[PDB]
C-alpha cells in the first residue's frame, strides 16, 4: 500500500500551487483579497493546492484510496447581515484551472450534473443562493455540481475559528464532514455515500477554493490557518492522524 | 512529547483488562452476557480497558494530553420498545472497580456531581431514565456523574454498526464525540468544554463499560467490534488525519 | 493490519512491568542499582518490560509481525578496564521471570540451545566472557542461548549516550541491529536470519534486561534514557522506518 | 511542528520530477538506460525527485528539521569486473539541473569543495575512481564535492536487492547512512556530523541520481524498487520506529 501525508501548522508559499487571489502571508492562507486596512474586498476568487498529485483510485487493480483532511478556517465578515460566499476543500483534476467566481466558489460551472468537471468538494457556505442552496447556513457535499447532494445546518459564528475534519472510507464509500467552533462549543456533521471511481480521475490535486460575492458591500475573509492531510491507497488511522496535525 | 498508540481491528483477550461479564469471542468484545442461542441476557455488567494506563495531565509541568479514540460498536436488541441500558467509552482511575449496573453503566454512583469518582465518559444511551435522561436516544458526556452535562439526539439503529470518533483537545479544552451509521449514512455529534485537571487523576485506565436493565425483557447486546486510540503529552509547554486511516479507515 | 506504537522520551513507573533491581528515578530507567552518591553496585540484576503484551505472529493466519525499536542507553563504569556486564533488548514470554545473573544478563540458563526459554534478545556486551564471547566488546543476536549466533565489533565509549535501532522484517526473516555513538560519530551494525515462529511464542513481553558483575570492582551503570517501539501484524508488508524514527524519539 | 511523509512501494511518473534518462516502468524506477532486451547502456544519466520541496531549516527561528529516508535499490551488471558508476540519494536545490555524468554521478563538478552546488548526497559507489575514491566499493557522504568527507567498505552484491536507511538527527547534527543486503545477510554503516545550515538552502528537492561509464563495456543497471521519506520541522529551538514500518 502506498502512503502520502503532510501537516501545515503554518502556511508556506514554496510548497503550494497557488491560483488567482489565493496568497500566503504571515502564516495564514488568505484565499481572498483584503484591503490595506485588512477589510475584505468583493469579487475575489482564490485557489490553493498541494504540490504533489494524489492517486485516489486505480484503474487496473480496482482499489480505492481512503483519505482524511483536517484544517482550521476563519470567515470574518464586517457585517454578518451581508456576507459572501464561502470556502471549500476540493479534490480537483491535476492541471485544472478555476471556474466560476461567487456562489460557484471557483469549482463549478452550473447547477445541473456535469461530470466533465470531475470535482468533489465539501463547501462551507455563508451566502444563501436560492438557485440551489438550502434555507440556512450549511455544510454541503458537492459532486460535479454546486447543487449539494446533502447538506447540514450550520451556526456560522462570525470571525470565529472553525476546526474541520473530512474522511473518506473506501470500504463503505462514505464521506464525513464535521465542524466545530471551540470558542462557542457548537458542533456539526454531514455524511454521504460517494463513488470516487465514477467521479474523479485516478490522479487529483488536493486543496482549497474560496470566493466573495457579486455586490460590493457583501464582503468577508476566507482564511485557512492550518491544514493536515493523509491518504492510503491499498494494494486509514484516525486516532494517530489528528494528533500529529490537528491536536 | 510522549506518545501512545494502538489499533485493534479484532479484539484479543491477551492485551486488555477484562472485568465482570466482559468477554472476547470470535474477535468481538462482548461486554454484556449472551445466551447459548445468541440471545442478550438481563442483569449484566461488563468492563474492558487497555493494558497500559495513560498520563492525561502532568502535575509538575501543568501540561495536558491531547488524545483521540475511534471504535465501531453494535447494539442489537430483540424488542426496540424495551431495551437497556447502553455502552460507554470511559476514562477511569488506574485501579478502578465496577460500580452500579443498570442505568449507571458500571461507572457512576449518583446523579449529583460526585468528584470522588473521577471519571470522564462518553455514553451511548438506549434506555431513558426520566430522573436524569433526556427524551430520545442520546449521546451523553458524563463528568463525575451519570447526569450528563450535555446531550444530543442520536437516532439509534438496531443491530447496525456505529463508527465513533472521540477527541479531547488540550489547547481548546474541547471534547468532541461524533458517530456514524455507515449503512444509513446518518451522523451525530456533541462537543463540550471539559477540564481534565479538575476531574480526572494524573494517570487513567482507558476503555469500555456496558450494562443491561433491571427487568427480564429489557435486553440488548453491548458489543465493540474494533478499537483505535492515540495520545500525546507535551513535555515542554495530535494529527486527526493520519490517526483514523491507520485505524478507522 | 494490527498496530502498536509508543514513545518514551521520559520513563514512568506505572506503564512499566518492573522486575527485581530495575528502578525508575527522575525520568531515567536505572535497570541496575545505584548509591546515593552515584556508585554502581555489584550483584545487580534488572529487568523492565512494557505493560501490554504483543502478538508477534498469529497461528491461524500464519502471519508474522514486523517490528522496530529505537532507544538511548548509557553505560558508565568507574574503572573501564573491569566492567560488567551489559544490557539487552529482549522479546520474552509474557509471564517470564528473571534468569541467571552476571554475563547471562538475566535471559538464559546455558550457552547451548534450549528452546524451553522461547527468547530472542539483542545484547550489548561490555564484559567479554571467554567461554562464549568473541574478544572485543560486541552487539549479539541471542537465540535461546547466551552465546550469540552472530556478533560484531563495538567501540563501547564509557559513560556515553548510545542510540540504538533494532528492526525485524518478516518478509526476509531479517533482524538488523545498529548502534551509533553520536558523541564520537561512530557506527556499528549486525544482521542475521531468524524465524520468530520457532523461537518465540505468539504473544510476548517487550522490554529491557541488564546486570552487574560478581566482583566489588566489576561495576557499571545500566541506564536507558529514552525508548521507542512499533509493530505491525498483518491480516493477509515492510515496516515504515522513515516515518517511525521521527515519530519515535 | 510541521510534518511531511510518503511511501512509494511502486513508483509512478505522476508524482515525480524526472530528468534525462530516468524513467518509470512497471512500478520500478529505472534511472539509467536499459535496452529493450534488458541490456544496460553506457553513457547514461538519470535523476528523479519528489514533487514537493522540503524545508530542512528555517532562517527566522533557527529551527532545523530532522528527517529520514528508506529505499530499496538493485544494481545489476553483465560483467561484474567492469561496471560504472553508481547511484545516490540527494537533497538538492529547489530547481537544480543534472551536472557531470559518469564518475561524478550527475551531481558534482569537481573534486574540490564548492558550496555553490549546495548538495548533500549519500552515494553508493560501484566504480573506484583513482582520483578521489577508496580502493573498493563504498558508501560515501558527499558534501558539495564528489570526494567524500567520509566512507565505508561496501560489499556490492551483483543483481541483488539492497535496503538503505538514511537518518539525520538534528539534535546531534549526525547523518547516519546504512545498507543491508537481505539475500546475503550483510550490513554496512557510515555516520558523520553534517550541519545543514552551512550546506543546504532552506528549501530542498529530495531524490535520486545515477550514471554509467564513458567506456562502452562498463555497464550496469541503476534501479530503485521502493521509497520512503519523512521530515519534522519544529517551531521552537523523529521516530525511526514508527517510520520504518509505516514506511516501505
Ligand atoms: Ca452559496
Ligand atoms: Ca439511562
Ligand atoms: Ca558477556
Ligand atoms: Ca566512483
Ligand atoms: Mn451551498
Ligand atoms: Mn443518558
Ligand atoms: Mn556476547
Ligand atoms: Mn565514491
Amino acid at each position: 500500500a502506498n502512503l502520502i501525508s503532510f501537516t501545515f501548522k503554518k502556511f508556506n508559499e514554496t510548497n503550494l500551487i497557488l491560483q488567482r487571489d489565493a496568497t500566503v502571508s504571515s502564516g495564514k492562507l488568505r484565499i481572498t483579497k483584503a484591503a490595506e486596512n485588512g477589510v475584505p474586498t468583493a469579487g475575489s476568487l482564490g485557489r490553493a493546492f498541494y504540490s504533489t498529485p494524489i492517486q485516489i483510485w486505480d484503474n487496473t487493480t480496482g482499489t480505492v484510496a481512503s483519505w482524511a483532511t483536517s484544517f482550521t478556517f476563519n470567515l470574518q465578515a464586517p457585517n454578518a447581515a451581508s456576507p459572501a460566499d464561502g470556502l471549500a476543500f476540493a479534490l480537483v483534476p491535476v492541471g485544472s484551472q478555476p471556474k466560476d467566481k461567487g456562489g460557484f466558489l471557483g469549482l463549478f460551472d452550473s447547477k445541473n450534473y456535469a461530470s466533465s468537471n470531475q470535482t468533489v468538494a465539501v463547501e462551507f457556505d455563508t451566502f444563501y443562493n436560492g438557485g440551489w442552496d438550502p434555507t440556512e447556513r450549511h455544510i454541503g457535499i458537492d459532486v460535479n455540481s454546486i447543487k449539494s447532494i446533502k447538506t447540514t445546518s450550520w451556526d456560522f459564528a462570525n470571525g470565529e475559528n472553525a476546526e474541520v475534519l473530512i474522511t473518506y472510507d473506501s470500504s463503505t464509500n462514505l464521506l464525513v464532514a464535521s465542524l466545530v467552533h471551540p470558542s462557542q462549543k457548537t458542533s456539526f456533521i454531514v455524511s454521504e455515500r460517494v463513488d470516487l471511481t465514477s467521479v474523479l480521475p485516478e490522479w487529483v490535486s488536493v486543496g482549497f477554493s474560496a470566493t466573495t460575492g457579486l455586490s460590493k458591500g457583501y464582503v468577508e475573509t476566507n482564511e485557512v490557518l492550518s491544514w493536515s492531510f493523509a491518504s492510503k491507497l491499498s494494494i486509514n488511522k484516525l486516532a494517530i492522524f489528528n494528533l500529529e496535525g490537528k491536536a
